[PDB]
């Protein structure tokens, strides 16, 4: 049971960060699984009734739950050690995406889970895709999915902007670098790629 | 996928039901081609006549103290709802008018389960240039609201009307304390519909699978 | 017989685990000839897959307030242990990590009986050249830990490592708050494996019956 | 019930105190009552039970016990009166073998027992089978067992340095001579057959 790799996507409403959940476990576990394997866990069930050891697990609006049924069951989904969701099946995911409202994390312990999320972005419409609803700004759907040639990585059947910085805008709140979301799913698969590399080597190191 | 829900919060005779059921028979002729409007009969266990209608229209939810109010969120789930008469629940638009100004059910113990659920709340009301006194109570003059004026402000409808203003017929959005047009309601309710259908296109395709 | 107990405690994110699965291969290389380890599921009650694998760990002794504390005592014992799944506890090598820095059991009121069944107690942690900094506390730089340095020091390795130092990684044995490297651990572990089995053959045989 | 013959072996740890004591008690007793008669005491267990009176008798680590259920138990293990050990069988064992890490005994009535203790040996190993481990000597055990040639006595199989002062050495506490297993061996089973000489005389003294 090795650490997952975990992506936590902050954002406004209407601007795709559930799509983007979806579109990123799908693209990651496509690209190494060598195919889709998403879990989405309930809301409000603490019963992960349907999880067969899925690649990539998603949480929706993490800090939502006002109990926090939620936050410790994310913080069991990242130790090493074995979570064990009520049903007897083990929780094994290596692609962890949660999506939340929360500009920050405000639930004591909260800085000891923050090593265990690799990849904290906030989401935002990309400028040739905002559009406004109800005065609100919000991500162009309909203009976002238009096809716009070959698909970026094999994974995709075909470009869009929605895979574009121009479409839609991942804020890496770390390096304040602003990535796309095809850029979230190379880093993503990278450092899963990295992790296997090195597990791999820690393997092999005594003979059989 | 999982349903918009409105809800018409309001007084009665104030067109709770008439604008229940345009929205209803609008949005479905702008989206689906034709109405396609099914009314849930009220003080009935069983959806006798489901007919996979896209709009479904609930009338007076909050009564027999708690059928109606765990029908509700049944009917709003992600899930597949098998109601009494078998079928599966497959709208895409549910109305629900309620006479509460806020929610908090007997048997829906947990009732901010059901808040993330309802899109759009409003509350009903007859507008300045179309209400009169009926017997010392302010309620609709409906034959005012349904004068023909010209146009039609959106296609499905074959002429514009005052119930269409926000003149004739007011809704308070109740989350937004912004107040409009039956058309405007009309008008979020098809983006909505349409949003949600193009982005569960998108994560059912384009993925390769 | 009875076996070996090693105990490494130790922070977390320092290796635990991962020398604890080095050691039981190393060891079992060494001995057995192939590696031979069991890994015991945390929170079971049954040994599900016990096959007699010469090396057992348990991962992190010291939880659900008492069932692994007493799992523990049974493991390490003269006479033969039927674990739930009826089959004998035959491994002659325990590892088990911890988090704790001393032992008081609950359930284990003589916790002073527990302390003659460990044969080496250790504490580990990253060591000098091998420890990052990740999100503010100190961790074992584990791709750095495994990069190839060379020749084996034992046979049963494939390469030589910073893993297998003490400037990568540190093992206070808590008893004679010597500080050693993981290559020094395996090596005592075989030396005590081997000298009991010899002694056994000893006492078995030698004298006639 | 006459008065065991008992053996106390002191020593450091790895120096084969408890390889010894067993090697004595298989070995006095094969060669008397003409087979291994050993029951080894349990470590903690107020509960000979296994006792089926056989020969010799094996306590480990006396002066470990903190509260000192040992000791007792020693005790009477070695009154000429009748110890009855819980389960009602009695304690009829001609040979106890006892190991200790003190180098001397300080448990009031210790002295009354010193008596009882026929013979006293410190072990540690002898110096053509001593090794270094982990910085402390020990008794090099893989040498020690080495065979070396047709065994000392018959009850032995073979020859080996564990068997001589050279592989392991016992110091006699009293006469500060320093003799070999064998020895050990060897004066412990004349000082039986001496006290079955005594014996003898005894029962046949009243004609029948
Ligand atoms: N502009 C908006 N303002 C307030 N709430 C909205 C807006 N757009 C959608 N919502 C509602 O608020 C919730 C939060 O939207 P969120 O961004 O989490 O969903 P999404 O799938 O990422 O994007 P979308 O809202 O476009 O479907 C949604 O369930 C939706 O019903
Ligand atoms: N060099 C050492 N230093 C400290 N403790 C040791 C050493 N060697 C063994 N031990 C442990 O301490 C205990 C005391 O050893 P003791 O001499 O009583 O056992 P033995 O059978 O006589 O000899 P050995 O220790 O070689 O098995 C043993 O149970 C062993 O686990």
């Amino acid at each position: 049971r090795c650490e997952p790799v975990v992506i936590v996507l902050r954002g406004d409403a209407g601007q795709g960060k559930s799509l983007s959940s979806q579109v990123i476990a799908q693209a990651v576990s496509k690209t190494i699984f060598g195919r889709q394997s998403v879990y989405s866990l309930p809301p409000d069930s603490d019963f992960f009734d349907g999880y067969e050891n899925q690649f990539a697990a998603i949480m929706d609006d993490l800090g939502q739950n006002p109990d926090g049924s939620d936050f410790t069951t994310f913080c069991q989904m990242v130790s090493t050690t074995n979570f064990l969701p009520n049903m007897g099946t083990p929780f094994t995911s290596q692609l962890v995406v949660a999506t939340t409202n929360l500009p920050e994390f405000r639930p004591a312990h909260y800085p000891a889970v923050e090593r265990r999320i690799t990849f904290d972005y906030s989401v935002s419409a990309g400028p040739v895709c905002s559009k406004t609803e109800a005065g609100y700004k919000v991500l162009d759907v309909e203009r976002a999915f238009r096809p716009t040639g070959e698909a970026p990585l094999p994974c995709f059947q075909n470009n869009c902007l929605f895979l574009e910085k121009a479409g839609l805008q991942f804020r890496d709140n770390r390096t304040k670098e602003i990535i796309s979301l095809v850029d979230v799913i190379e880093r993503a698969v990278a450092r899963i790629e990295r992790k296997k590399k090195v597990l791999t080597t820690v393997q092999t190191l005594v003979a059989q």
